[PDB]
């Protein structure tokens, strides 16, 4: 799983600093 791959993830911390979240 990833922060931008389906299911994307932008709620955690290590995933916030990601162009696919901020």
């Amino acid at each position: 799983r990833d922060c931008c791959t389906p299911p994307k993830k932008c709620k955690d911390a290590q995933c916030k600093p990601q162009r696919c979240c901020a």
